């Protein structure tokens, strides 16, 4: 069979610094991701033969490495196209951070599958480490004492997980993955448990997600970043999870003001050699194939929507129809709102973030007049102005993980339009409630 390389991401507070380490093969830094060829994974999971059967039927594994929630930029309905499984990192020493708690809620709302990497086991007192060893092997070789510290901290964390509504189990004791998330103890410092983690990701993707890895005729590529690069203008960073992209390809994209159609001018990956980075930070490719994180340079990318997908226009294909098709997600979001009624104006970083926020605002019966994506401008604030006479209360903008232009802020202040901006939804809610209540007293 020709199976796709599965794609995963890490939700962490560096663990991936340890996984990406190789000792004198073929692990490559890509754009916004790191790719692990299957042979490298074999080498790194060699010690797992002691405990498990091994399966190597995929070309490799792609790890989305950016620091945010970029793996959830698209609609949840296309989630698996962007990321097959998440790794929720939890500190064994000081337990759950708040960021961890949010990540748990986000994962539940996205309905995304994940495992837990229970990191920092080295910090257990008198931990005697065996570099890059499997967990069970190093653990059996610890003192009874060390084994007991592990059990204590582990149980504390299981409690803290149960408090976020999660039941949890060590991965080799999970017989009910539908009920229990698997826990893999790791050390970013020593590398211990990393073989276990690789084996487990391989296992879950190849065994319980075989259909997701099945060969696909058509391209699957999702926009994660829209970034200016001097010499290229506005570029886009994408995850190509299926198919091929070629220099010169006619592509259509979802944009803030409608569909964009353009032609690929360059396909770019990072330049690994220091000396060559003096000449260019990138390697140009005539053609690339999944699974990879790649930067695309093309004209007219300025209004591109993060989380949107790419369609390649074939000689046979109708461009106008495809242009309509690409919009479907954003348009579906637009249909969820009544532009006529009284309501707030909403603006979000990505299709996924916009969807998560809209779902929330509907859950709270909070009406929304207008919808938007990306950085906030004065023209965007102006949308809420109409609200002021009809309702003082709804003349507000609810913004998620976006930037507000100074001009927009001054305009809002001078107009008495409230701008609430946060990177966690409940912050927005609390601010809005507070505002309404203030208006009441």
């Amino acid at each position: 069979k020709d199976l796709r390389s599965p794609i995963c991401c890490i939700l962490g507070h560096k663990l991936l610094d340890k996984i990406r380490q190789t000792n004198v093969g073929g692990i490559t830094q890509q754009i916004g991701a790191t790719y692990f060829p299957i042979d490298a994974i074999k080498a790194k999971t060699k010690v797992m033969a002691e405990y498990e059967k091994q399966t190597f039927d995929v070309p490799g594994l792609l790890v989305i490495d950016t620091p945010g929630h970029e793996s959830f930029s698209n609609l949840r309905s296309r989630g698996s196209s962007l990321c097959n499984i998440a790794i929720l990192v939890i500190d064994i020493m000081h337990g759950l951070e708040q960021q961890t708690i949010e990540s748990i809620k986000l994962l539940r709302d996205r309905k995304a599958p994940f495992v837990v990497a229970l990191n920092k086991i080295d910090r257990l007192y008198d931990w005697k480490a065996i570099p890059n060893n499997s967990f069970r092997d190093s653990f059996a070789k610890q003192s009874r004492a060390v084994q007991e510290e592990f059990q204590s901290r582990y149980s504390k964390i299981q409690l803290e997980l149960a408090e976020q509504g999660l039941n949890s189990e060590l991965y080799f004791q999970n017989k009910n993955m539908s009920k229990y998330v698997s826990i893999v103890p790791t050390s970013a410092v020593t590398g211990e448990g990393v073989p276990d983690l690789l084996w487990l990701l391989l296992e879950l993707t190849q065994k319980r997600m075989s259909k997701q890895l099945m060969y696909l005729s058509h391209v699957e590529a999702t926009i994660l970043e829209v970034k200016v690069v001097e010499g290229f203008g506005t570029t886009i960073d994408v995850i190509l999870s299926n198919g091929y992209l070629r220099e010169g390809d006619r592509i259509v994209l979802c944009g803030m003001n409608g569909p964009i159609v353009t032609n690929i001018r360059a396909l770019l990956t990072p330049q690994p050699l220091r000396e060559l980075r003096l000449k260019s930070e990138y390697v140009h490719h005539k053609e690339v194939k999944a699974a990879l994180g790649v930067k695309i340079a093309a004209n007219d990318l300025e209004k591109a929507v993060s989380g949107s997908r790419l369609l390649v226009v074939g000689p046979e294909d109708d461009e106008d129809e495809l242009m309509d098709d690409v919009m479907d997600d954003l348009t579906g979001l637009l249909d969820s709102v009544d532009t006529t009624g009284k309501g707030v104006v909403v603006q979000a970083s990505t299709l996924g973030s916009l969807e998560a926020l809209l779902d929330f605002l509907k859950d709270m019966k909070i009406p929304v007049m207008s919808i938007g994506l990306g950085p906030v401008y004065k023209r965007d604030v102006m949308k809420a102005s109409t609200m002021l006479e009809k309702a003082p209360e709804y003349a507000v903008m609810l913004c998620f993980d976006v930037k507000v232009d100074k001009e927009a802020e001054q305009y809002a202040e001078q107009e008495g339009i409230k701008i609430f901006n946060a990177d966690v939804i409940y912050h927005l809610f609390d601010s809005f409630t507070a505002y309404q209540e203030k208006l009441l007293e």
